[PDB]
């Protein structure tokens, strides 16, 4: 290594990927590095299958019928992106655009007593739907002509409402919206993990759905994007990227010990080797005594040789269960790829379910959602620690990221990431 960097990133996790370019892009002078010999950290993507069965133990390899094992490659944490979203705009930002192929997601689902439902976002929609009566699916139309033609500019748009004081509560009430329309709106349209929104002001959430509606993308598909070959090609990208702007990247590198003492501040150890930098970015992994578990996640990666049932056929898929639905204080959700985004073999398709585990058997409180998938090839079943910050990076200039949750779509992943940049620029990212 050199003598002396700007900014030292531990890790090669989705985070400190996008942060690392970002402070490229920035004109920073930036040195990567990972103790594993891939990249990806606890996101990582298993590209041979034959390795998917060794890292689970299994040590039958994968049967004649799964096909070609190097037609597969699999997102341990998988995660869409909302087309307009702002982690979208991030990577404009940086340019990695130019290295990725995104494709469309097929449909977006949401469950309700039983069954799976399309999720309604435009008025065409609603009235077609299957999850509403009659009656409340005309007052659900009006809800949603109300979201699309809102203007904050224009107080004649609201309609009576104050939007920095009416929560959304009051809302749902003046369209006399149930429960269940509820459940599936706020959860599944808003994209909210948990029901404190109803007591809150309720401008952000039409702005949220509003987001959804806009993402749209003709035929009638979904507002979600995924890559082409999956999320390991994001690694990839940036390594590209750095090399552009003269930046290293450096795999199975250990680090002996992160330097500083009186104010904290820095510098880093590898192989007797130590290196200056001004501020260091990490994952939790590099720094356990300045962070605090959160909780755990459960994630079955389920192996089907057949699209979910009362999808239309769909080639991919997002799921979501509200936790209502199933009597939990934690949302389940349902991700689904196939060889249509090029990572699992002709005719394979691959399904990961997920959620925050709550009882003293993990593997049961996921059954809602594997019996959806039901005839199951092979299950993969992963358990993981969470972890957030106990420093917040003032002072130390010690800038860790938070480990991944159990939603599969890259919103609070974006809000760490703003949050970081914001400790370490001290202003927002613009």
């Amino acid at each position: 290594m050199d003598e002396e960097y700007d900014v030292i990133v531990l890790g090669t996790g989705l985070t400190e990927c996008i942060l690392s370019g970002i402070m490229s892009v920035n004109g920073k002078k930036v040195l990567h590095m990972d103790r594993n010999p891939y990249y990806g950290g606890e996101s990582s993507s298993i590209t041979p299958l034959e390795e998917l069965y060794k890292r689970f133990q299994l040590l039958e390899g994968p049967p004649e019928t799964m096909g070609r094992g190097r037609d597969w490659n699999v997102d341990l944490i998988p995660k869409f992106l909302m087309a307009n979203g702002q982690l979208v705009k991030m990577l404009l930002y940086t340019e990695v655009t130019r290295y990725l192929d995104f494709k469309v997601v097929e449909g977006s689902f949401v469950y309700k007593g039983g069954k799976i439902y399309k999720v309604p976002s435009t008025e065409t929609e609603a009235l077609a739907s299957n999850l509403m009566g009659m009656f409340e699916k005309r007052r659900f139309r009006k809800f949603l002509v109300f979201v699309a033609n809102f203007d904050e500019n224009d107080p004649k748009t609201f309609e009576g409402v104050d939007p920095q004081n009416t929560s959304m509560r009051d809302v749902y009430r003046k369209f006399d919206l149930g429960q269940d329309v509820i459940d599936f709106t706020g959860h599944a349209l808003a994209l909210y993990r948990t029901d404190d929104y109803l007591d809150q002001p309720c401008l952000e959430t039409i702005n949220r759905i509003k987001l959804y509606s806009e993402s749209l993308a003709r035929y009638g598909k979904s507002p979600y994007l995924y890559p082409l070959y999956g999320l390991g090609e994001l690694p990839q990208g940036f390594a590209r990227l750095s090399a552009i702007y003269g930046g290293t990247y450096m795999l199975n590198k250990p680090v002996d010990d992160i330097i500083m003492e009186n104010g904290k501040v820095v510098g880093v150890k590898s192989e007797g080797e130590v290196a200056r930098c001004k501020q260091l970015i990490c994952d939790p992994s590099y720094v356990p005594d300045r962070v605090r578990k959160a909780g755990q996640v459960i994630r079955i990666i389920c192996i089907l040789s057949h699209p979910i049932k009362n999808t239309n056929d769909a080639n991919s898929c997002q799921i979501i269960i509200p936790q209502n639905q199933v009597n939990r204080k934690s949302d389940i959700y349902v991700c689904m790829i196939s060889y249509a985004h090029n990572v699992a073999a002709q005719g394979k398709y691959i399904a990961i379910a997920s959620t925050t585990v709550e009882t003293t058997d993990p593997e049961k409180e996921v059954e809602p959602a594997l019996e959806l998938l039901e005839p199951i090839d092979q299950k993969f079943v992963a358990i993981s620690d969470l972890y957030e910050p106990i420093d917040d990076g003032s002072e130390s200039q010690v800038f860790c990221s938070c480990s991944y949750d159990a939603t599969t779509h890259f919103e609070t992943t974006c809000n760490d990431i703003k949050d970081i940049y914001k400790r370490m620029a001290g202003s927002a990212f613009d």
